[PDB]
């Protein structure tokens, strides 16, 4: 828009371009996404879901029959911000931190029945204050690497869980610095799950055989121990992603509850140092 001054492209995001611009009145430097009557209300809605580890959606502008949304900016993700850190790792007082605040804008969401759908490191937004926030929330109302089971046997009316699945992918990752369930088809990431955690069945997972791209010639494989998975997290971590990680929807832990584990005991939050 007019109003607008792009200063750079800093991402092509699923809803298209996404622009570092300023504001030409108030002066503010800003995240400017343009997309590409139902989606104009509920993206209104998604301005009044604010919260300290939710990525501020400042403006809605509908104009030539176009939509930007204008969010609050941040200079890193956490992707980028993970590759810098690669050599030593992220320490871990500083993921424990950020996995805290990020089960809290989830809780946060979650209680307004509002999901992510799409988390993954390029969502989550980092500044020098040591917080951490999740940009993109609500709009789905390529990366396979972070989606829930039950969405990939092709559950049409899937849950709140779906973020905390996503979430404890992204927890591992930070832990080991490789992508957990890196798949590069729908059944090579479904099939990278299984030989980690064990092809689901009925016991483990009620109902799982009845769903939509559920095939009974899926391959069995056992599965492996959590010590093998995200080595060098301690048990209180380890326990925590177990249940983050479980195969069962309604099994899966909630954000609520996780901020009550055992793990968050002696949560702190450290500062990052960060290259801007
Ligand atoms: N430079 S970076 O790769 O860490 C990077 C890339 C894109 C964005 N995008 C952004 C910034 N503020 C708000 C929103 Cl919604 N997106 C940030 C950092």
């Amino acid at each position: 828009m007019e109003n607008f001054q792009k200063v750079e492209k800093i991402g092509e995001g699923t809803y298209g371009v996404v622009y570092k611009a300023r504001n030409k009145l108030t002066g503010e430097v800003v995240a400017l996404k343009k997309i590409r009557s139902t989606a104009i209300r509920e993206i209104s809605l998604l301005k009044e879901l604010n919260h300290p580890n939710i990525v501020k959606l400042l403006d809605v502008i509908h104009t030539e029959n176009k939509l930007y949304l204008v969010f609050e900016f941040l200079h890193q993700d956490l992707k980028k911000f993970m590759d810098a850190s690669a050599l030593t790792g992220i320490p871990l007082p500083l993921i424990k931190s950020y996995l805290f605040q990020l089960l809290q804008g989830l809780a946060f969401c979650h209680s307004h029945r509002v999901l992510h759908r799409d988390l993954k490191p390029q969502n989550l937004l980092i500044n020098t204050e040591g917080a951490i926030k999740l940009a993109d929330f609500g709009l789905a109302r390529v990366t396979l690497w972070y989606r829930a089971p039950e969405i990939l046997l092709g559950c049409k009316y899937y849950s709140t869980a779906v973020d905390i699945w996503s979430l404890g992918c992204i927890f591992a990752e930070m832990v080991t610095r490789r992508a957990l369930f890196p798949g590069d088809s729908e059944i090579d990431q479904l099939f990278r799950i299984f030989r980690t955690l064990g092809t689901p069945d009925e016991v483990v997972w009620p109902g799982v055989t009845s769903m939509p791209d559920y095939k009974p010639s899926f391959p069995k494989w056992a599965r492996q121990d959590f010590s093998k998975v995200v080595p060098p997290l301690d048990e209180d971590g380890r326990s925590l992603l177990s249940q983050m990680l479980h195969y069962d929807p309604n099994k899966r832990i909630s954000a609520k509850a996780a901020l009550a584990h055992p793990f968050f005991q002696d949560v702190t939050k450290p500062v990052p140092h960060l290259r801007l």
